[PDB]
């Protein structure tokens, strides 16, 4: 019985039996008759290094016993502060509740660990949960006189709101210098609002809520160059953020400025620009459609003739995530003729740029049947084909994705991809070391099974009978399913956004 | 001990001691020194009783001892037929051999013990199994002189071989009756060959290698309506095998008379011809192309419109027939003009031609999206919608068959099928009783979802969501997991013979 073994000797304290017997085959996560597995008892009698070893060898930090105590609410009552602090570092549940509402931070409260109690707030314990009895930490320590725990509460709360007023305070002023008159304290302002918004979706929305994006719009108009590039940095940050805070800044009227500045002759001003583009069309398809209708896309396509390589790679970059979403959007990135500078990219030496259009038409040929012909009619197929021999994992991965969707379609759009030769590379990539590039090429080859008889025949001519069978000893189980369907399909869409 | 004794009373024919011993708690496969349990005791001296007490309290009857020698061994050896007999009957090992591979069949040729010869024989004993010293129990009858065992063991073999010759003799004897110049000697021989053809593929095989086929082939010519009706009978029997064996009747050159008879005045022979020729169209496209190179389908289609519904039943069953295996032959049926009169016969008022249409439709709608848009553009779709009410319940099996069929074809061709307003009918039928019935419509439902975008649009609109999230709870496993797969697409033909 390895699983008493492990409780027993996790109880008592013997890591080193821990350790043997967890390489031995014992359950990690053995429990006795009431829930208690060795992590509840070592975060108990108080052995941290079995605790963390324990966690190395798969324990669940927030196992629940039968009265839902998890190894945390053992020990912020016990009072061993490192395991407190090893198990929140591992993940344990700050706020998890037992049968009667009793958290870590009641636990805390009620015997005066003080230690414990401002660890548990710190990795966010709620100080206002209540229990089964309507006691919060903080009544339970009035309750049994821990004045200490009840300041100290009262302390990290005034602390708290000290810490938010103070940083709205320097928001508004930061809001407010960006209307000054004096260009060095405006463009400080600008500089480190842009750094508060790059930070993630959080500060994104405190900028935004104190009211920056029509001042950052306004100065969109500068004739100050400087001024411009930082407006238009902090612009394109807060759009890298949630479809909300995108679809804020289009309401404050950035995209025709935007769209305005793409036929900027300042290089830097024109990049900024299409990063700006970029993030906001990584937004939902009412965005898109926005940064459609505010007549993006006609110079984006003109710009794919730009020789600075920078440019292009955003031009390229706006263009995919445009085409993402809705077949509207991509039918309107197909009518500004985007498709033929697409193709005549994919034969460029520079590898980013390659990447870039192939990530435009994998995203483009994700549509319907139309924008699948749209891109054959425009000669995609060959150099896609040919790209399945490419050793660079990511380009092949790239022409996979555009592959298989491209046979998505119908049997008319599978049929030009097989007259393009593209299954003995396939067939061979079927076996090829990386597994992402043979899950590729196996849902390309799966979505050619699903086309009529000739089409399936012409799937089993190529050999990949063989290999799809071979494939059910794969270690990788997804891998042996996907195959097996495929095989099934012989004998009876997927998008990207990047920010 | 129990055991020791059990071995006592078991070697001495105490069967009373024997059963009371068992009772008591002594173990029945108790072994002394030499591997002999109280089973082995009993086959040796010849205690019939107490060998069936013993099988029956859970003896194994192959218990080996340190020689490799089973009960069934001693049995042999000793010459007790009905011991060895009730052995062999609770399981014992005919082929189990010792250690120097000696089985109970050497025992029993060594010892001339005919009976458990032909017993052993009976029962699977190898014949040709030999023992360390290269002797098969044929050579140990030989030099001890049991010249009686030797001949058992020919006549063991021969057996077999001898009635096949026989059964070849009858049937030559009835193919050469199928010469005869009288008509009641023919029709006897006729009658029996029929009913031979009539017991199953094996039956079937003897009668085509007996060289039935060509006479019954000339027979097809002859001006006796009863000859005639049973030759047609005798030549469906045997079309009813295999596709090999259809395919010798194919060679026999049967299918010209069967097409010639159809226009037959006598209505009897034309439905035995029709039954032939269906049969034959069951087997493969090897032999559907032979039944549609034999010019069959003007004929049918023409019969499509008989007044006879026997006829007219047969007629749509030998279009079906045709109608499936390749796309080639059921774009053949096409040309023909078949789809007109089936989707006439839709609006039959006789039900079972009704299924048969509808079976014939189905397999038509199986094929390409060309065959696909034929039958579409026939006009069936209303048909087939109206029919989704239908209160009977075979007939909308049918018509759901049809439709998945046809909503497997291009996303236009679903789009087609949901202009007919099947989407309604579907989503209700969805919350049907009848389980088979609620997996062919969800089926449909499902085919319609693997189209485009706009499918999907339409299928969600018509509220097929919520009956598809409930239907993850439905007791059929796999309708739960056809339901999810259904709801997955949304957010992202048969043979038939007669005897």
């Amino acid at each position: 019985d390895l699983g008493k073994k492990l409780l027993e000797a996790a109880r008592a304290g013997q890591d080193d039996e821990v350790r043997i017997l967890l390489a031995n085959g014992a359950d990690v996560n053995t429990a006795d008759e009431t829930g208690f597995t060795p992590l509840h008892l070592a975060a108990w009698e108080g052995h941290l290094g079995i605790v963390e070893v324990l966690l190395k060898n798969g324990a669940d930090v927030n196992a629940n016993d039968e009265r839902g105590h998890t190894p945390l609410h053992l020990a912020a009552y016990t009072g061993h502060l490192e395991i407190v602090e090893v198990l929140l570092k591992n993940g344990a549940g700050v706020n998890a509740t037992d049968v009667i509402g009793t958290a870590p931070l009641h636990l805390a409260a009620m015997w005066g660990h003080l230690e414990i109690v401002e660890v548990l707030l710190k990795n966010g314990a709620d100080p206002k949960a209540q229990d089964k009895f309507g006691k919060t930490p903080k009544d339970l320590a009035k309750d049994n006189g821990h004045e200490d725990v009840a300041k100290l509460i009262d302390k990290k709360a005034q602390e708290e709101e000290e810490e938010e007023e103070k940083k709205k305070k320097i928001l508004k002023d930061l809001v407010k210098k960006l209307s000054s008159p004096n260009e060095n304290e405006l463009q400080n302002a600008l500089w480190t609002l842009g750094n508060i918004a790059s930070g993630g979706n959080e500060q994104i929305q405190a900028v935004i809520d104190a009211g920056a994006l029509p001042a950052l719009v306004q100065l969109l108009s500068s004739p100050n160059e400087q001024i411009l590039q930082e407006a238009l940095w902090a612009l394109s940050n807060i759009a890298s953020g949630g479809n909300e805070q995108i679809q804020a800044v289009i309401d404050a009227g950035a995209l025709p400025a935007l769209v305005q500045l793409l036929s900027s002759p300042n290089e830097q001003i024109l990049q900024e620009a299409l990063w700006a583009l970029s993030n906001i069309a990584s937004g939902g398809n009412e965005q898109i459609q926005a940064v459609i209708d505010a007549g993006a896309l006609p110079a984006l396509v003109q710009l794919l003739s730009s020789p600075n390589e920078q440019i292009l790679q955003e031009a390229l970059w706006a263009l995919s995530n445009i085409a993402s979403g809705g077949n509207e959007q991509i039918q309107a990135v197909i009518d500004a003729g985007a498709l033929p500078a697409l193709v005549q990219l994919l034969s460029s030496p520079n590898e980013q740029i390659l990447q870039e259009a192939l990530w435009a038409l994998s995203n483009i040929a994700s549509g319907g049947n139309e924008q699948i012909q749209a891109v054959i009619d425009a000669g995609a197929l060959p150099a896609l084909v040919q790209l399945l021999s490419s050793p660079n994992e990511q380009i092949l991965q790239e022409a996979l994705w555009a592959l298989s969707n491209i046979a998505s379609g119908g049997n008319e759009q599978i049929q030009a991809v097989i007259d393009a030769g593209a299954l003995p590379a396939l067939v061979q990539l079927l076996s090829s070391p990386n597994e992402q590039i043979l899950q590729e090429a196996l849902w390309a080859l799966s979505n050619i099974a699903s086309g009529g008889n000739e089409q399936k025949q012409a799937v089993k001519e190529a050999g990949a009978l063989e290999k799809l069978e071979q494939l059910q000893s794969h270690e990788n189980e997804k891998i042996q399913k996907e195959a097996q369907e495929a095989l099934e399909k012989l004998g009876s869409k997927r998008k990207r956004k990047r920010k």
